[PDB]
């Protein structure tokens, strides 16, 4: 149990450690080092030596190549990194692999970004010449959440080091494992000690310290709305900007033209996928009445045929992070039987699933009152929340009617209407007759309102994690 | 003494007013309204009305050419408007033109930039095509300060308007009558009612009211960095993105091979404008050594010929804000007197120049150690503190040496030592033997570290006040 | 009676005149200046002493403003300009303000473009700064031919003089009448002396002088794919860049779930405007089979209600430009008829419009064949050739079928189609739902294929007036 | 001896081949395929099928896979690739080494570019999206030199393939067995079939060929400005664009206050390099009269240290091309003696030099006249003429007094003077106290005047091998 700092393994300042659980049986099988405040420290130290030496005198050319020798470590450990991040996070291998994947994916795209990240010449008065260079912030923070260890790494540290940062990294107690081998197949790429530094503990004490740290420059926050309005109050006091990738309750709007048959599968996935624990998950479907019920049944058959088990049993999903998300999600089933809303369908749990397990069905209820706390709150588990809408308005008006604007999807025939919506929808991405099929690696990412604010993903992602610089020469 | 809201002038709904006092002679002269949350509720409903309406239906074009007439206004009324600005802040007169012809600028600049706003369309998947649009947040907050009151403005409101915004504007209540004659402008140039709102009050009072507001999508500070800290965490509360334009100590550098002639009266006027009452006022001068004594002196006859003066007698400088500030620049001098900071030369007020005013002339001290509290802290005075350094690695160390981040002058004629410094330089704005061209409009200005984040001015500004929206089209 | 060179109106080196005739009536009215290669070398000259001199001088914003004083002189002055441009191309005189107020609007775009023209930044080794600066090309080379005189005078030369450039125009001998005053509106709007210079004349004499000078470093031609190659290789002997925009034969076309309510008044109009002069016109309507039928019929319909005579009747149409373009038309009709073709319905031609003139009724003609003259070659008449395809592909085939590609237009509700036949085309516009807008000022505009090459409209249009140059600074 | 189509090696149409020379003996030892117009039809044919097919269908981010791997092949093979190079151009391998490791760099930069060359939406009017994409051209044409077959392979057909063309290369018939190979490299790499063609022959032949050919959608040209002249109006013909790299006289201007030292290299490094046989060598330098004498003293010291002799000796310079080429460089030489140009120094041929090789020693001539051939003509040998001004005015004067324009050095510690000529120069680049820096993958490279039209390398290259589609839909 130890942290990353300044290109080696070193033990936590206070020495002690925090149980690392496989959520498929409940039961401990590694430790992670309990990160404090000298342990952030030195974390901070170390990043501010490599960016002011070695890795910040590199060229953004050679910062690519790094990238991408990174990339294909990545690749050729891709079974590896399935492995860990499945035992650790829970999700089926399938899912797990795909996150690797689009791990080396996230590497590749940002290797070739970083000599192609280009700033201005300005036109201005006579004997004037103006041009603007976009510099990285210096030393980055980085809160990374459970759900995604490595694809949300990827897309953070990836875009942060290919715009010249060097990275602190404050990955979840719940999952983390992955992230620290990443790190070792980064220092195997040629990534100078201290450019990458991981500091592993609780939000409280590791992730605290991080976002109070005089040190950083710069703060990228991945999780709930209650921690990322903490955080951004705690870099306040130093002045530190924070990118919010929060939560949300995406919908997808269903229309009475579109096809219901290759639009069935993707809305299940959306839901389904990683058991509901995603911030973009399709937790909304919004149907149109003349379809409603025919769309519900069709929901309700898919439902009906998945399957809870094991991580290694790879199929519709593993068990939830843990006990207290598990509740969570149940405290939600359970109000909603009481308040009335039928459960169109649900899933089932394998019989021979452990018991010590954090498992639960997917579940989708119908009616769904609009402002009852089901299809308000995020959820975060396999739930899906169906409600019918008369017309496009009433689509607009549902959709934007909680305090989240994270994606949406839209799923109609008519043209027309598809760019219309889109113009009309709060969400940082929308999609048309799809949800999010690849990667989305190119994809600029973020919320409006409670869901955050900044983007991340994409090329968009370089322009917050760098700061530009104007320079003005009098020369006559 | 009434709020603009909605198109109308309103009274405050609690019926209480603001004294507004000319700093020149001290005495009150007018009445603002003393704004309360009330006020701020009405003003961001007005907004929002705006936005989601005649505001929001109008196209980009559309947008330039109101702004474009405005544009035209303000230039026309730069006398009216320059009168008001001098008497209410304390400005020269020469001063005060060129704040409303930068007005003018500004709008003039945004005008033709809203419909030339450009998102992308991003390579992908086959059957796929991706573009991206940048919209308006919605509602914008904007703080507005005392010093610059009419460029601030036009800066961050002229920047807002431009991408489409709808603007609810909390002027400084040490003088605001400027913005109140701007907004009326804004209406005959065919502004739609609600696009603009003016709130007049105290900071902790309208101000604080409108940065909890959960109504506004983003807010637009520019202010001291312990009011930025808690603007900041006021809005966290709604997850509310806040740009913030804070203080700075911002150097120049001169050395051996510079040209002193050039370079001497910018380096007095860098810090005599508006009486030392700028963010980003050249209150250090660094020299080399070879030229430290010979610099000092040509800057201390310099100093000596300064005269301070009422706004209508339109001297080198006229007084300060008010009596606050003027103590808090006595606190500096005094203390820098006791710990025996050599006082090389000041400025003289006028024999007739009003007792009751809040006059400081203008002050050179040298021999400024870099620790001091003088050389570290915002003074907000027409104060330069003055210091030697032996090479390029010392100037770097002492220009980086503050907290501060916002501007840096280099005076020099080696080619390669200008831009090589001004790679090392940690600032917003780098200026080669100049400072500030005027009215750097189209120059993106911000800080880094306690000097704020975020851009403003420029093209740049208006990535700032819209919110990318990405939409992936599956087409086949 | 004489060209406009070095901002003073000067005669012609060979004082014989050209007959300015009114298409209308077909009889002669004015006179302009038979511009030979003299006349073209002291307008080169003089646009080379603006390039170098005051025009050079100038600011990016400082052109913008001479730009949109322009624009304001031009918007003065729709009724004048619409008058001459009606009584010298013949148009309508409805058409003839929309060209007036188009010629504004160019002028208004640019003037709010000329200072946002940026270059880059490049990242690079260690101890260098690249910047890229888009520089004029210096003298810019403009020939306009006489179907859209001002629109394109001022997509060409509007576009060129927000670059920097230095202006030498070669405007058609049959309709140039409303250049020469747009010249004096310059002047008037403060455009320094011999920045713009206006060279009337025959093309085989003025136009081909133009081509061939070696003081011209860049040409921007409009009209025949004849002209435009034997220009491209007059200027190939100077290596001078030439962009063309030559004809087109731009499809519409048109799918069962189309709207034929909101389809069939701009099918009409994409032909019938300017008498079918147009080089993106609509000569071409592609329906699928299902609708092909009752489509043609209404087309038919709404073709036998239209209405042509003199340009001051301003009726739905007017005369042709000259006899030759007449004949063409007559030949092209002729051609069709003689192989079988059937002409489904023709407009009227008032009885009293004058028999000197040029008219010709606008023309439906059905079941055209694909490979024939008239569905492969540019008529430049108002006549509309409809055909049925069974399926997209047959469209798209269809569609691309000719060595022409300008602009398609695409009617049909289904999202995912429109969007796939949207990259399918081949051509430099695509329209969904609409055809040409809504002006298309700020739409890039041109052809691939015989249609030419490069663009122009639009702020894309400013790269074309512009060359790259890249400076590399090492400064260690 | 056979072509690359189809993704094979296929024979010639008229089985006749073309000898391959070393110019270090002057002996054949190879030979080519002479391609004609069959040959030339099928390479078409074969590059719009894999357009049509494979390498359309490939994603961007795919085609950056295939450069890569490609950019990983040529580094693999540096030694093979350099052996190749010497050989067949006569450069010393110390040259042709670091033109392979530039191939390398060529491909991994265009890599990295492909799934990041963005279209644009534009503000528009109110119910409107519009979008621009773009799309590559199609089928592009590419002529590749003699004197970098590698280099220019890399800058013309790795952004084409990056922008997602086909290509069809007709290489040097004097230097192209490395092209012959990269071609295999790039089957390896995994490109597919006929997306990447080659067809070597005579210019007359397989070059005109090319050039006249209607199924070419694009022509990346480099060469002589007569044959450039050519192509350009060969192509016309098909209104096919024309991209021209040509010649130049770039001149080196030091002033009294540079650094003697580090340009002294640098200034004989730009001549001597491959013979003097570059496009942008610096055949001219312009020294400030103060340091005349004593910089053509110290160039001269240089000079007569120079050795030539067979490439594979690996000294300072290798043989010219061909005995043509050394004819013409013969004519320089003996009118500039004729006329009484003195030479101040020049190299050393060894005296065991193969009497049929064709080798010229490095001359230095000084008081050379601005009006002259010498100082007007492109030698394309290593000739350097030296001459003096009086000021900054003259020096731009003399810089720009030829009717080449492609490359600019300035030499000088004076910042201010630095961007003040760099903005004076008429040149596609311009470099400030260096030449050319290393590689210059990332630079923008092109003319003005008789130095062509275009700019390729960097990533401004993709936006000449693209062509933009403007997209606007109606949706309300
Ligand atoms: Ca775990
Ligand atoms: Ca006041
Ligand atoms: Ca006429
Ligand atoms: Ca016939
Ligand atoms: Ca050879
Ligand atoms: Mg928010
Ligand atoms: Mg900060
Ligand atoms: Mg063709």
């Amino acid at each position: 149990a130890k942290h990353f700092i300044a290109g080696e393994w070193t033990l936590p300042a206070q020495l002690e450690t925090i149980p690392v659980v496989d959520p498929s049986d409940g039961q401990p099988f590694a430790t992670i080092a309990r990160g404090t405040a000298p342990d952030i420290e030195r974390a901070v130290a170390a990043a501010r030596d490599a960016f002011a030496g070695p890795w910040g005198a590199a060229s953004a050319a050679e910062r690519g190549r790094v990238l991408m020798r990174l990339s294909a470590r990545v690749t050729d450990s891709i079974e590896e990194l399935a492995a860990i991040e499945a035992r650790d996070t829970g999700k089926p291998l399938k899912q797990a692999r795909a996150d690797a994947a689009a791990l080396a994916r996230y590497f590749e795209f940002y290797a070739g970004a970083a000599d192609k990240l280009h700033g201005e010449t300005l036109p201005y008065q006579a004997g004037y010449t103006v041009l603007t260079v976009r510099e990285p912030h210096g030393v980055t923070g980085h809160i990374v959440p459970w759900n995604y260890p490595m694809q949300i790494f990827g897309r953070s540290v990836g875009a942060a080091l290919a715009a010249g940062n060097a990275c602190v990294v404050k990955p979840a107690e719940d999952a983390c494992l992955s992230v620290l081998r990443v790190a070792e197949l980064a220092a195997e790429a040629g990534l100078p000690a201290g450019a990458l530094n991981i500091v592993t503990g609780y939000g409280h004490e590791a992730g605290a310290a991080l976002a109070r740290h005089p040190g950083i420059d710069h703060i990228s926050f991945t999780g709930s709305p209650a921690t990322g309005k903490l955080v951004t109050q705690m870099a306040a006091e130093n002045h530190v900007p924070v990118t919010l990738e929060l939560g949300g309750k995406s919908p997808q709007i269903v229309f009475a033209d579109a096809d219901l048959d290759a639009a069935l599968p993707v809305l299940v996935s959306a839901i389904v996928q990683n058991g509901g624990q995603t911030c973009s998950a399709g937790s909304r479907v919004l149907i149109e009445r003349a379809v409603y019920e025919p769309l519900v049944e069709r929901l309700a058959t898919a439902f009906n045929g998945l399957r809870v088990g094991p991580s290694r049993a790879d199929l519709d999903c593993g068990p939830l992070i843990n006990a207290k998300q598990q509740q969570r999600v149940w405290d939600f089933l359970s109000d909603a039987q009481h308040d009335g809303i039928p459960m169109a369908a649900h899933g089932q749990v394998v019989a021979d699933a452990p018991e010590s397990g954090f498992y639960q069905a997917p579940a989708l209820l119908r009616d769904v009152p609009p402002s009852h706390r089901l299809a308000q709150e995020e959820v975060f588990g396999p739930v899906l929340a169906a409600m019918r809408f008369v017309d496009e308005d009433e689509a607009v008006a549902l959709a934007n009617g909680t305090p989240y604007g994270l994606v949406a999807g839209i799923w109609t025939r008519d043209g027309a209407r598809q760019m219309r919506l889109a113009r009309r929808l709060r969400a940082g991405q929308v999609f048309i007759n799809n949800y999010g099929a690849g990667g989305g690696v190119e994809l600029p990412f973020g919320g409006v309102g409670h869901s955050g604010h900044g983007r991340e993903k994409g090329f968009e992602a370089l322009y917050g994690f760098t700061a530009l610089k104007t320079i003005a020469i009098r020369h006559g």
